[PDB]
């Protein structure tokens, strides 16, 4: 029993995380087999911050202006290179605690664990989801650019994040392990802010699974309805459409506890228009969107790494 | 900015974790230097568990009879001992992976990181705290036994909690890693309960104060209270008694913000008079007590919003 917000072991990822220096700023690398991987604005000042020309930023750098240290270590750069919004920095020992990893570019809803780091040196992990507005809620200070957001699938560390920015609302932005942004996010400081953000239906969804689950049942209903009649409700409230593919990863919660995807929409449709009337589920007034159904059967059930 | 739910990173746990096998029950262990220690409930059949008699059933154990697995690896036991309600199990070798630690004791209301695992093996990381009653609100499913509870405050961890069990309201009990229960519990399959929980005080003051860093003042008030008519008032929503102690704790949280304790604590008593109004503070619709005033300062920028 219990039910908490619950990240991945974060051992894997620690001993990849490495300070990179370049000149005046100091924030966080993922050091990869001989690669280093760090967000590419770690090479501008403020002033170049304010519309820089990456390309030129770094065609003014030499190897021995980046500074790595692992630990009390420091690693040479023997070359450097950028894709999209992330420098690789090429360094002459490969880690020997590199794991088995993948980088993998996760859709909005999915969620991940976020090892925050301050100078190569991990601080805290917590668990989050992608926004659909493409942000990330997270607890982020100055210094934790570099830090990374990870799910592990059996021994495979699948990379999927790296903290770039924060934007004026409190909320962050950040890049795959390819440098590419989630969401309509440049790396300048310029006015950028994040779209209007909604609930991640399908989260909610198997988080309501996962009350039934632990014991929580107030909310079932006799009702059941159509998955059209569901949507136009959650146009209503701002929540995600859900579609036949998110009814379909429910089932297996859906065949546990006996409560039709469309009849635990009914249950939905009744918190949104009705509210919780005082009471609470697993402990929240909120309807929780930051567990996905995989994490639900994975935490009901106990998986390992 | 930002205000999460954060562990502490696992990996130095993570490498402690070992399989504990005596008969035909496996649980948790930690390895550290050449001992393991686990719950002594190991070497209990489900039978044994209304009335065991450890020091007997444990004069029957050979050191043989205790499978102890890390990783791929089975590690030989050397010798044995019980410490209240803990097992302590000699190996042959010392645990290359043992971090800087200490056994520290906590008290009601401090907060600590819980690596659950199942067969010696992590499956997720989640933050805690010991409630007023001495139960844990964990996520254990039957084989987490022996999963741990830690804080890492530098690169020393501090281990406060070993799970032994469920209690009948799906909430947590366990030891210290001396094998002494937090709260009027035994590892007996006896009628226990948990007493009255409430809610933790200062934790909910320290939360306060996060959220007035990170900007949000809608629940401030221009009154003050005394702590007596603060108690008086708080005692009726089941709160802590806030004492002394804890005012002088909130003592820095209070400088920074410029919002005097008992001010703070006027602004909790319309809180709880009013409710939230379907407002948030920190993204919740509930007043949050994981957080204690040390976290609060450790998580949140040094610099008001
Ligand atoms: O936004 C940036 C840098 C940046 C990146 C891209 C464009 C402009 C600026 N860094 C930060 C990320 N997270 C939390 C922060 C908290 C306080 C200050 C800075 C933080
Ligand atoms: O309580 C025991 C064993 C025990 C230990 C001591 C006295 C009686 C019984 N084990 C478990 C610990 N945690 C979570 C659980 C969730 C489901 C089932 C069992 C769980
Ligand atoms: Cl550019
Ligand atoms: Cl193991």
């Amino acid at each position: 029993s219990g039910f908490r917000k619950m990240a991945f072991p974060s051992g894997k990822v620690e001993g990849c995380m490495v300070q990179v220096t370049c000149g005046t700023t100091t924030l966080n690398g993922l050091w990869l087999d001989d690669v280093v991987y760090c967000p590419r604005h770690v090479i501008c000042t403020s002033e170049d911050m304010l519309n820089p020309n990456y390309e030129d930023l770094l065609i003014r750098k030499s190897n021995h202006n980046f500074l790595v240290q692992a630990g009390n270590v420091q690693l040479r750069v023997i070359g450097h290179s950028m894709q999209n919004c992330v420098l690789k920095l090429k360094v002459d020992t490969a880690n020997p605690k590199t794991p088995k990893y993948k980088f993998v570019r996760i859709q909005p809803g999915q969620t991940f664990s976020v090892l925050a780091c301050y100078n190569g040196s991990p601080s805290g992990v917590y668990q989050c989801a992608m926004r659909p507005n493409f942000t990330i809620k997270g607890s982020f200070l100055n210094g934790s650019c570099g830090s990374v957001g990870f799910n592990i699938d059996y021994d495979c560390v699948s990379f999927c994040y790296m903290h770039h920015m924060e934007l004026p609302t409190g909320v962050h932005a950040g890049t795959d392990l390819e440098g590419n942004f989630y969401g309509p996010f440049v790396d300048r400081q310029t006015a950028q802010a994040a779209g209007t953000d909604t609930t991640i239906t399908v989260n909610v969804l198997a988080w309501l699974y996962a009350a039934v689950i632990n014991g929580d049942r107030w909310f079932l209903n006799r009702f059941t309805t159509t998955l059209n009649d569901f949507n136009l409700v959650a146009m209503k409230y701002n929540y995600e459409p859900l579609t036949q593919d998110h009814v379909d990863i429910l089932g297996p919660l859906s065949a546990q506890t006996g409560i039709a995807v469309l009849d635990m929409c009914a249950s939905l449709k009744e918190l949104l228009q009705n509210g919780m009337n005082g009471r609470t589920i697993l402990g929240s007034a909120l309807l929780e969107d930051e567990f996905t159904p995989f994490d639900v059967v994975r935490q009901c059930s106990g998986v390992t790494f």
